[PDB]
């Protein structure tokens, strides 16, 4: 006997609609014309891992574990083993973090090498003290801006590597990056800035995935150090997200039509789950935890109130009808929500 879940069904349907077993990568949409962008594919890779960890279905779990290796192979077959030719440091870091997680799951040495090689590249060559007294450049081709979308995922990646290697070097890296990030890329009250530019300075535009990655690194830092200040930081960013990045009913925003932002809730939900779990285990912030849990359940329920004949929904959690085409990045958030 086993207890089946909505997460199982959502994942199986997601794979049935978007997975290309030939190229071993996800389609960009239901038309099965183009394959998913490089960096987004790393996030779908983590979706597969999260469904793997979540499912109690032994058969689906074995299916997912195989898919984990396949996603890597498919991407490598198209883009090669070395992604350091990518001018986007964030693109590289998402895959470094994903590889670190794949190592935790499979134990395959190829994953540890990939995570270490690519993290070390970004951290050792793209961390700079000359501008903004720290921080990693967004690009390795041109040094104009330092972004939340590279810095906090880099902190997360360092934390995964610290968990794996137990090498204090990685905790030192994680701590250094986060402290700089909190000082230069937040308002200190939970709002994460998008970036800081050489010309204009800070750009205080908040997005779902940057709130998410900040929360994740903060939680990871809390678990690594035992410092409750980091958990406090995570809670404040979660409260900001809940207060600002939602409609007037409390439903998380749809961040389209921007292709990268469209599926931002995937990364947000993944990291919100980490916070949810940490609060559960520690019993800290009991009153926030209760309303946090309630707000999450509400959003997940709204996401699936979508009207469709398949077990696929879009990225507009406040709307019942599809406007356009079902796409893998935007549909992924609802799947991620059920596999926390």
């Amino acid at each position: 006997a086993y207890t089946a879940s909505d997460g199982d069904t959502a994942m199986k349907a997601f794979n049935d609609t978007f997975w290309d077993p030939n190229a071993k990568m996800f389609w960009k949409d239901s038309k099965r014309e183009k394959h998913q962008d490089f960096w987004v594919e790393a996030e779908l890779w983590e979706l597969v891992m999260d469904a793997y960890q979540h499912t109690s279905d032994p058969a689906l779990k074995a299916e997912l574990k195989t898919q984990i290796d396949d996603v890597y192979d498919g991407t490598v077959a198209k883009y090669g083993q070395d992604w350091t030719n990518n001018p986007f440091n964030d693109d590289i870091m998402w895959w470094a973090m994903g590889s670190a997680r794949a190592y935790q799951i499979t134990g395959n040495p190829r994953y540890l090498e990939a995570a270490r090689d690519h993290f070390d590249f970004v951290y050792d060559t793209q961390w700079d003290e000359e501008f903004a007294n720290g921080g990693i450049w967004w690009l390795n081709s041109d040094h104009n801006t330092k972004n939340a979308c590279i810095n906090f995922p880099a902190a997360q990646a360092a934390l995964y590597l610290y968990d794996i290697t137990k090498d204090e070097h990685y905790l030192n890296a994680a701590t250094k990056i986060f402290r700089w990030g909190k000082t230069m890329l937040t308002d200190g009250n939970g709002k994460v800035f998008d970036r800081i530019e050489i010309e204009h300075g800070a750009v205080p535009d908040a997005t779902h995935y940057n709130q998410g990655t900040y929360i994740g690194s903060a939680v990871g830092l809390y678990k690594a150090t035992g410092n409750a200040v980091y958990l406090d930081d995570a809670v404040k960013a979660a409260k900001f997200t809940k207060n600002h990045l939602v409609d007037s009913n409390g439903v998380l925003n749809y961040e389209g039509p921007n292709g990268d932002l469209k599926g931002g809730k995937t990364i947000l939900m993944r990291n919100l789950a980490h916070l949810q779990k940490t609060l559960d285990e520690t019993g800290q912030y009991p009153e926030f935890s209760a309303e946090f849990d309630e707000w999450l359940a509400f959003n997940i329920e709204m996401a699936w109130s979508h009207r469709n004949s398949d077990h696929i929904v879009d990225g507009n959690w406040a709307g019942q009808l599809l406007s356009g085409t079902y796409e893998s990045w935007s549909s992924a958030a609802a799947v991620q929500a059920l596999n926390g």
